[PDB]
DNA sequence: AATAGTTTGACTGTCAAATTATG
DNA sequence: CATAATTTGACAGTCAAACTATT
């Protein structure tokens, strides 16, 4: 039998309104105070693809380039990340993580790992495999409606 | 593996937000954010909701509630009235107008969702049924 | 002293537009 | 002129802390 629609509707609204707010909580409660959950997402983005360009932050961030500087400069200057002039193109600039960088962007890690499990909680192997089938055929309904 | 599903938990969760505003910045109400139609949609549910409570519900303070509810008041979706029982008290009500976009954005989630629904397997709906209830619970269990 | 709500000052996140340098 | 980036201007949204009013 399916889920009531209301409990789905419930369990959606708290976690659309809730989980940006839940994962901000847990980064200013760690070791590393002044990261929020937006900074996060850009030093995932230069964690992810080391030498990645702000251009290349913008598209996969889906904001503008005017919108990823500020946050870069703003993570420059909190010692997280490090600007590099391309000797190709002196147009363009590589990102990458300093140490600093590295350390809070493994214990972001943590977060997401500790949310697939709890996720998969009581779930067998067949179950997670039908589970990934899911969110891909979710993700590609929600993709073609943009 | 761990993290190809929290790379598509995390497009869904984005082209969810993308969709929705597009629909709000398409519709008839467009002095209206995402965040203020939660704000609505906490209001609507629950009539003569405080604001404390919805500040207890969004999980933001106080303030931010304040000043989301004077700008919903300015622009005609909410009433605030004091309690008559506790005049530190304040009730919230929607407005006509904040009934109308409550009800037209309760109708649009419904058939959306059930769109979603209509298209996966029942081996599908079992499984991301009991997956839901998992992600609602962790968020729940670390407020 | 306590509670519910508001206001205030500062800062982030965001986009558009104007700007600097480079191709 | 096009591209890559930056800076500026102008707004929401947000928090912490101070404040107001009421119990
Ligand atoms: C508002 C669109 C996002 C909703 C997609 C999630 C649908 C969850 C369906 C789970 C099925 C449980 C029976
Ligand atoms: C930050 C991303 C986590 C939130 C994703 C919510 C998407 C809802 C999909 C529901 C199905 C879960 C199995």
């Amino acid at each position: 039998h399916h889920m009531d629609y209301q409990r789905i509707n419930e369990y959606l609204t708290s976690i659309f309104n809730n989980v940006l707010v839940i994962e901000e909580v847990n980064l200013r409660g760690s070791r590393f105070k002044d990261i929020s959950i937006k900074e996060m997402h850009t030093i995932d983005v230069i964690g992810k693809a080391p030498d990645v360009t702000p251009s290349q932050v913008s598209k996969e961030l889906m904001v503008t380039l005017g919108t990823v500087t500020t946050s870069l400069n703003n993570l420059e200057r909190k010692g997280y990340i490090e600007r590099v002039r391309s000797e190709q193109d002196r147009r363009v600039v590589h990102l990458h993580l300093t140490k600093k960088g590295r350390l809070i962007h493994r214990l972001h890690k943590r977060f997401h790992k500790a949310m697939v499990e709890k996720i998969i909680d009581g779930m067998s192997e067949e179950e997670i495999a039908v589970m990934g089938k899911g969110l891909t055929n979710l993700y590609q309904f929600l993709e073609d409606l943009k």
